[PDB]
Parts: C-alpha cells; structure tokens; sequence
C-alpha cells in the first residue's frame, strides 16, 4: 500500500549502502535480490528479508538496519520487527504481496 | 512521528463525518475530544478512541469506521485494530504519546 517502503542493504561496494529502492505502489516482490539484505516496512511491520546470497556483513547486520529504519523514520516502538530468510514459508511477508 | 494520522468521527453536523484532523508530530493528546470518537493511526497498528461523552452512533459505530480505514488506507489487513475508552489504560496506545 501508499505506506509501504523497500530498502537494500548492501556491502557489495566495499562499504554498507542502504538505499530506499521503492515505496507505495511501487513495492514489488520482482525488487528482491538474493545477492543482498532488503528492509520492508508494510505499514504494519518491519522485515529484514535475508537473501540466499547476502554476505556475511549482510546478514549479521540486517536487523540492525531494520532497527535504523524504525528510528529514523519515527515508527512507534512496538513496531514489530522481524528477521527472515529468503524462502522461508514467511506467511506475515508473503502475504504483503499477496 | 511522521506516519502518524489522527482521524476524527462525529455525528454533530447532523450526519457522520469522518476525517483526517492531524498527521504526523501534530498528532497529540489534547486533540482527543472527549465529546467525539477518533481514530489514530500510529505508523503499525490503529486504534478507535472512544472519547466517554461521545454520541450514542459514535460509540457504535467507532470500531467499524476504525477498520474501514485500515482497508481505504492501503494498510496490512492483520494490522491491529483495538477499540479503546476515554481514561482506559493501553500500553501501546499510552506509549505513543510517551
Ligand atoms: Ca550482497
Ligand atoms: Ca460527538
């Protein structure tokens, strides 16, 4: 929905970049990318989606991000955030683009 | 903080009326009037507040306006919705406005 935000996070550079990729409408599962961490915040959640492929800085970093994102963008604190793993059943994520 | 939306329900027009009053920062308490039902969204769940000396449609109705907005605002369709009174205790509701 208009609420929704997508993020990338991605050291693939050398250095940790996390970029706004999409928001609204334009939230769309075709943005994934297996190589990296992507933050989705649904209007109701934060996710830290975790890429097959991301790296070890990727993956150990992500909620980290997701939490940054929470604060930054002045979520309120029981914004439920969770980490999940590219594949997984993660029905609450799925059901977004459902 | 900035996704934040207070939405006001009141019948003393003469007729129902439910509307957008404050967004983000300006979303405080003091804009809960007890005489009116109002609707807060606060960037992951929503909440109907029942102010105590609303009308008798208002408080029926409160609920029903609160999800509504849930579906027209593009929102989660698991995102929380609790109906909430005047004076009653709520964490996550208290916790909004620190
Ligand atoms: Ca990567
Ligand atoms: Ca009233």
């Amino acid at each position: 929905g208009p609420p929704a935000v997508l993020l990338r996070l991605s050291d693939a550079s050398g250095k940790f970049e996390f970029t706004e990729v999409a928001r609204g409408l334009k939230v769309k599962r075709n943005l994934l990318d297996s190589n990296d961490v992507f933050v989705l915040y649904t209007g109701a959640e934060v996710f830290a989606w975790v890429g097959k492929h991301a790296s070890v800085g990727e993956k150990k970093k992500a909620l980290s991000f997701a939490q940054e994102y929470v604060q930054k963008a002045g979520l309120p604190i029981h914004t439920p955030v969770a980490r999940i793993l590219e594949g997984g059943e993660n029905e609450v994520f799925e059901d977004f683009f459902d």
